């Protein structure tokens, strides 16, 4: 029989304390990939693990060549973690898995299909009011991706979707708005069986509308820049009406005191914006690798 | 039948929604390109359209070799169509053009022939008060050629030497060229003859902020000497008129006042620190007929 | 016998006027280096010395194949020395050390040794007495520590490398144990605040939601609280103006406060200066 | 004879409107460097000048292997137009030199003399004695402290604007954008072996320069303040929290007197908050900007850069 050098899928599965699901979950990703005939690889990301997943980790990769570990310095975040193992990644397509397995591997026959029609984004949603009204009309069209009872977390990306992320902070936070403005051809497949709350979730519209929009940074400084000319014109014109002695002295200092910790605000949170964008320190550090190469230095 | 592998002129057309025009666009800019016996290439951006206008664009490439497709990943508006558009362009002229033919493409001719004499850059401008204020105010700084300002005078049809594209290749402002970055650049310019007043001006105020810091440091000094005036005001005169209720309210809205403006001139700049030091991408590119990715 | 390309131990040497220690440290480091029976070098960085020192130096230098000499233009510091030093350094281990003896050359031969083990940074921290790691309050690990290439290699980069006990040490994690050796509480915390605001930026987000909310407070009393009770024509004046305008005026001066702190951050961030300057080289190549 | 491929001196000439010196110029800059015996060549910068300084240029261009014209697009400072000659200047020397011809050309003869010696940066600053003043030893005095012995080559009536540079030194602040002020404080920065060459042919901006010099090589001015700033702050706030928790009274204390002054000086820290946060601000724009120093339009006996 012939080889092949091109890998076509890759998925990346970021392990932290476990130990257990090593036996269970590489059988039943191979009994999901075989039937596929398509080349394939494995890449585990040991995020700082204590409980010997390392070691049980390098066990499957010494009886399997599709097993590639990418052992972390420390344990960083979850996301962080998910997105050394995507810098890792070689491959036409990739997706990324979970550890518990809450969603059946099955399905991963299923993203393909869309794959192969021509979508390069295809997202895997579980089946199950006003807010949602309100993203279809400026957030995504595909509101359902990021409806409560699931998180676009389980999905398949084209090899042009990762390398146009790459460099992107945002990348970590993939599913807090970065899908919706990268844009492509997205899709997506119904399936069934802390999260899930409303709070955190317009906290991801908040979160969206200071990273991607300039709108309350210059909404405010237009805002408090005419209600500046009305205060000095007033105060030079009240200084030559009625005068309300304490009813506006106390009104106009505690109002203008109470505006400048606002506009403080938005500025003290772009600046931080502008920090995080400009720092030279990565996301995570790579203590070892197996089965792969090290990264180009440039960075 | 020399095959000559250098490209002379790039027309740059950035595309949303014109499914009909496409059969009048290619064919009446083909009349005007074929008299010049010049090396050409049509680049057209498709800026995410749903009306089928890519199948139609992809249609005229497969019976043109001057037709190369930029399919980008979404709608990213005009400015950025025209911009990735540009950067795939590998001519040692750039014209830009719209769709709808509001410009008669024959000025091409006209446009080639004075970038020949030697000009870099070279202009299709057409033909109370206010009007007499306006253009009183800009030749201070614009220079020789104003006319390209005023109404209802634009200069996105026009002609850009390789040597101008590859200047403003990196910068940011390469989107809107046409709010000031062509009076900064310099370079030959010239132009050949053939609105909004609030957004005219509007546009005098996002030039100062661009290319200059006078509004924050004119600003930096006007209310640091007004702090220094305040200070020593209640300096010398804390040791012993009072106007009372004169004053307390009139300084307490001065006072706070003076620094409500103080952080619209630094929040308008912290802005723009970001827009330079962002990481996302101008645009993003689905796919590409008859070029190459870049970087080459 | 047979020659040996690759260097596996780099000792790196800030001097600054080190004209009568030379003879006497070169002479202890090489009765210290010779038994491993390893490959090493010492690269020397003189920091703008006004005495005798460079020359000295590439005495040593014209008899010693593993001094190597790193001139800065002027002087920089103890820290972009040391920084200065392990650039033009290479070698699977490098270890900075005083020419001042106070650390003793002698626990190089156990830095080496839990290196051999696996340890990717090993600390060389002073006994603490008085009244992982942790050990930065008394006496504290100083700049005596080996470090491994993949370390020193994720933070060639970062300007934090300059003051790598200041808390990049916790951050970037790897195998890290210390020695013990033997022979103020306000650089303690000033530190640990000189920390909390590098790699965090938790102190700018809370200071703003802090400050928001309490504008929220503020201006809702104020806009139509105040402005209804008194359409009908109040908390005594004078008091209420007082704790108004100083509790007002006062906390946004924390605010200018953490976004005056962050933002001097990032210009040291985004400045095109080097932090240092080579003027001469003896026995290296130069950058990059 | 044989020839020679490393060109041992650079001549940098920023050029706006010097149509007439330019016979002058060429002819006796050429009979100072001819007995010299080295290599050397002339990097003439048109800096957008509205005459026939160019076509001039050319002619100069044609008939003279050692004259090499760069032309910006526009007319930018001299700053501007003398860092976009440095950069197509290859030589192991750079002397910037003048059109207008203010400083005699012989003293090129003594900062070769002295870079042959060892020093890698040689000033020629003009030797004057008058205006000896109390305000002048202040100064030198407070700038002693920091530039050293050498800070003799800024007194009020000269700068260092004629010097010699080593190849390592215009390699050092290549990438820099301060380069185009090297003599406002990146020479005292850079630290190389410094000396200065005598001859005899505003306090305003000096100390505006030094202002500008502890906001751009240093974070004093925002660290003190913003200790100070917080320090006032915490008096403040503490103060004030017990003034409402002093609940053993129910008027006013000082009533126009401290409260107008308290709105006041509240008010005026912040202003230089305000004042030192948006300084910086601005100087952060001017580092992350994109936009490129200087623009070149046409190159005559030089390769684009990079190479
Ligand atoms: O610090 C961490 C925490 C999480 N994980 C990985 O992320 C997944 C988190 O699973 P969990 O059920 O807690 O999150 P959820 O299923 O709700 O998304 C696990 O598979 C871990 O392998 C990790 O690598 N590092
Ligand atoms: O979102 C857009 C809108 C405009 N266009 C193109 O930009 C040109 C603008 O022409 P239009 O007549 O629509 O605008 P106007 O003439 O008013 O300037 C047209 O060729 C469009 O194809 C685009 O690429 N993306
Ligand atoms: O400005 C300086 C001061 C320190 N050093 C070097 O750093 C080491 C620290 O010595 P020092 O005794 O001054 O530091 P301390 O003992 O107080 O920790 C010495 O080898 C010096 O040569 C230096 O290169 N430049
Ligand atoms: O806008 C300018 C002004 C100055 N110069 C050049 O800089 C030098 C300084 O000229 P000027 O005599 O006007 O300045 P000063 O002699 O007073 O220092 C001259 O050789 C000019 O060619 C320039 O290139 N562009
Ligand atoms: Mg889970
Ligand atoms: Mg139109
Ligand atoms: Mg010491
Ligand atoms: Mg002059």
């Amino acid at each position: 029989f012939q080889s092949n050098a091109t890998i076509e899928l890759s998925i990346v599965i970021p392990m932290y304390n476990e130990e257990d699901n090593l036996e269970h979950l590489f059988a039943r990703l191979l009994e999901v990939l075989t039937p596929l005939k398509i080349t394939y690889e494995i890449i585990c990301v040991n995020d700082g693990s204590k409980d010997k997943t390392l070691k049980q980790l390098i066990d499957c990769y010494q009886s399997n060549r599709q097993i590639k570990i990418v052992n972390l310095s420390r344990n960083f975040g979850k996301e962080i973690a998910l997105s050394a193992g995507i810098d890792y990644a070689q491959g036409n397509a990739v997706i990324p898995i979970d550890a518990d397995l809450q969603d059946p591997p099955e399905l991963i026959h299923e993203l393909v299909d869309k794959w192969r029609e021509g979508y390069d984004i295809v997202y895997a949603t579980r089946r199950s009011q006003f807010t949602a009204k309100m993203f279809y009309k400026v957030i995504g069209r595909m509101t359902e991706i990021k409806i409560p009872p699931n998180t676009g977390d389980f999905r398949l990306m084209d090899r042009k979707v990762v390398n146009a992320i790459k460099q992107l902070p945002e990348r970590t936070r993939f599913m807090k708005g970065l899908f919706a403005w990268v844009g492509y051809r997205q899709t997506f497949v119904l399936f069934d069986r802390t999260k899930w709350n409303y709070w955190k979730l317009w906290n991801a519209a908040l979160d969206g509308i200071f990273s991607f929009s300039l709108l309350p940074l210059k909404v405010w400084t237009y805002l408090g820049s005419i209600i500046s000319l009305l205060s000095l014109a007033y105060a030079s014109f009240l200084i030559l009406v009625d005068v309300p002695g304490y009813a506006s002295l106390m009104v106009a200092i505690l109002f203008l005191g109470g505006v400048q910790l606002i506009s403080l605000g938005v500025i003290g949170e772009y600046l931080g914006r502008v920090y995080e964008e400009v720092k030279a320190r990565p996301l995570y550090l790579v203590s070892d690798l197996w089965g792969l190469e090290y990264l180009p230095l440039e960075k």
